[PDB]
């Protein structure tokens, strides 16, 4: 069945939303959170869309589930763990996955989410057992891991404790910073907190990847090029509403984090449209496929390869292309870089 058994990578997956069902029920009750359901098969279905949400819908996946893991630092390195696993699983060879640590705390974060109320596991703490978990799964399962830490747009007092976090786990294992949440939430971008986070992000080398384009307009993609200064675009479905904008950034290789199975589930793409990707297969710019959420979505990058495979005729010869592309713009520094990019084309030849 794969649609592209070659190696692959993937640089935008968030953790939070690659939980193992198993996995979480035996945390909602060997915690006593307990939640909808008690077989994984039935848990599974009722956590995951199979159809677009709304927002506040969407959003209260993540009320069923999380309360079982934050708090709990095993849950925190078991998940961290449990994910490079599964992306051994996957034919994966390099992925970057992101989280914010303070959704996955209960001490020193105004407001505590989930309605958890208190206990001592700080945003600091978070990261270190996600990394921890990160690095013996990639030790025992042979998947080059990094990760990156997200900025919420609903939050910009958490985002000067994201680059600072960034700064003090470098290396070790994360490589970059993200701004996530809905894009849509008016002035975001450009929300003082956020803006100066991704300041010290080019004071000190922080990588940087935002959230832009998926459901918000040209505009927020503009923000997240000119004032934030990204690297990289997560979707950027929308830039492709604004043409010298578009134009500008093939010019100068935008690379950007394409989720195509996604985007039909969340609505950013309606069916009866150009598939933003294909557009990006047909002009030959700089991007990837990706996951997003498989928890959520129900999905594996076999669904997003399969996808895209038969709906949208792409061949075997732009699913290296891609990936390559992936390679190169990955948050890696450029010796080890070119190290990946050894073994990828070595694997397709
Ligand atoms: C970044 C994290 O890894 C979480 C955040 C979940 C969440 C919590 C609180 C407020 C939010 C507001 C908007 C969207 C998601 C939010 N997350 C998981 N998947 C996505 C996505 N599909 O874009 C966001
Ligand atoms: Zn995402």
């Amino acid at each position: 069945t794969p649609a592209f058994d070659k190696p692959k990578v993937e640089l935008h997956v968030h953790l939070d939303g690659a939980i193992k069902p198993e996995t979480i029920l035996y945390y909602g009750k060997r915690r006593g959170i307990a939640l909808p359901a008690d077989t994984p098969e039935e848990l599974q279905n009722i956590i995951g869309m199979d159809k677009p949400l709304t927002l506040p819908d969407f959003l209260a996946k993540f009320d069923y589930y999380m309360p079982a893991i934050a708090g709990c630092r095993d849950a925190i390195k078991r998940i961290a763990y449990e994910f490079v696993e599964m992306k051994a699983k996957d034919g994966v060879v390099y992925v970057e996955v992101r989280y914010s640590p303070h959704l996955l705390a209960n001490s020193k974060v105004e407001p505590i989410p989930w309605n958890q109320a208190e206990g001592d596991l700080t945003p600091d703490e978070v990261v270190s057992l996600v990394n921890q978990g990160l690095q013996e799964g990639e030790r025992d399962f042979g998947v080059k891991v990094r990760s990156i830490l997200c900025c919420m747009r609903h939050q910009p007092s958490w985002s000067s404790e994201v680059v600072e976090l960034c700064k003090k786990y470098r290396e070790q294992t994360v490589v970059a910073i993200d701004l996530a949440g809905d894009e849509t939430i008016e002035g975001s971008s450009l929300f003082p907190g956020h803006v100066q986070a991704y300041a010290e992000a080019v004071k000190s080398g922080v990588h940087r990847t935002v959230h832009a384009g998926e459901v918000g307009s040209a505009n927020v993609v503009k923000e997240a090029v000119d004032t934030l200064k990204t690297e990289r675009l997560g979707h950027g479905y929308h830039t492709l509403e604004d043409t010298t904008l578009y134009n500008r950034l093939r010019q100068e290789n935008m690379h950007f984090e394409i989720c195509p199975w996604s985007s039909y589930l969340t609505g950013a793409w309606k069916p009866d449209t150009e598939h933003a990707v294909i557009r990006f297969k047909n002009d030959q710019v700089n991007y990837s496929l990706n996951t997003d959420d498989p928890l959520i979505f129900k999905s594996t990058l076999d669904t997003d390869y399969q996808m895209t495979k038969k709906d949208m005729g792409f061949t075997e010869e732009e699913f290296k292309r891609l990936n390559i592309n992936a390679a190169k713009s990955s948050f890696l520094p450029e010796d080890e870089k070119k190290e990946l990019l050894d073994l990828l084309y070595k694997a397709y030849r």
